[PDB]
């Protein structure tokens, strides 16, 4: 049978050829010459993940429904907190290394989903967040499922829109990377959202 | 009887004309046109404090000999003034804070000590990350006539930051974007307050 999300690290190898983006995976080693990109200061959007990945995990939030201020679904509430722990201390933490002067990862604070639609905007308010640094994974695609959207770097000026299917952002969660979503003028907008210590 | 170091917050008006520099002071209600230089992205340099707070506090170090053994270091707790710097903290500090850092709103206090460079170090200044959201790093003595050399290298800004004069203060994150070392004096001794905030 072929290995699913649940499958790790059970499957490492499988997992990784099927879910992880091929760019980042063969450069785990040699983050030097990665295609990342600094979207501003000290903020960057990087392939992360497979559109099976994003396409897998929005199945299992659709059919747990479980949404919940903002409407979203922990990992842990569909089994999924363990295989996300793994991706960020063996996957996310060297290129933390990488990106950030040697920082080391700590602990996960929160895993989630969130689903934005036409009825469930979010206040969309400023915030710093709760973490030393926030992953942001874009897991459906601008134009196609959804019109607008994005993300308002406050403090930076700049606004990032059209994120890329497994694309992620990394910033800082707290003090200088004051930020807040953009609305959507159509459909429905998927992203995976961690606040990492 | 002259106001001391203690008498915060029972003597507050006295302790802040004697402790706080004149121009934070008279900018606490309204930082918009307080005179802060930015020496490097998200890193400000400002007055904060006095000569006399500098030379008092150095003078209860001093004397208490507490410092670790021989980098060289005493807390405020144990000197008995963590209660009036967690009054400077929230009620001077974090005003300042949230006009810096876009709202973002002080927690708790981590650690707040001096620390006393001398001659007698013999081991290196590692680079780190502090274990905090904000680092105050504030000068407690006085470049060329009381040390030589020192300060702080900024690694990712690559920006060293030498010669802060007597009570100025520098602030900046304490996680992921400022790493930083101490960099050794070549003669003399150099007194800094450093307090690592949540």
């Amino acid at each position: 049978t072929e290995v699913t999300l649940y499958d790790l690290p059970t499957r490492k190898e499988e997992w990784e050829k099927k879910y992880l983006h091929p760019e980042f995976l063969s450069h785990l080693q040699n983050f030097k010459d990665f295609d990342y990109t600094e979207i501003c200061n000290d903020v960057y959007s990087f392939p992360l993940f497979t559109p099976a990945f994003c396409k897998e995990v929005i199945e299992v939030m659709d059919k747990a429904n479980l949404w919940s201020p903002t409407q979203d679904t922990q990992l842990y509430e569909v089994g999924l907190d363990k295989q996300w722990h793994y991706v960020v201390f063996n996957y996310v933490a060297p290129f933390v290394r990488h990106l950030y002067n040697n920082y080391k990862t700590k602990d996960i604070n929160l895993a989630f989903v969130v689903k934005y639609d036409m009825e469930r905007q979010s206040e969309l308010a400023p915030a710093h967040d709760s973490s030393t640094y926030t992953l942001n994974i874009a897991l459906n695609e601008y134009g196609k499922e959804y019109t607008a959207g994005g993300c308002e770097f406050i403090r930076h000026k700049f606004i990032w829109q059209g994120q890329k299917v497994g694309y992620a952002t990394i910033h800082a969660g707290k003090l200088l990377a004051y930020h807040r979503a953009l609305p959507i003028t159509s459909g429905k907008r998927y992203i995976l959202v961690s606040f990492v210590n």
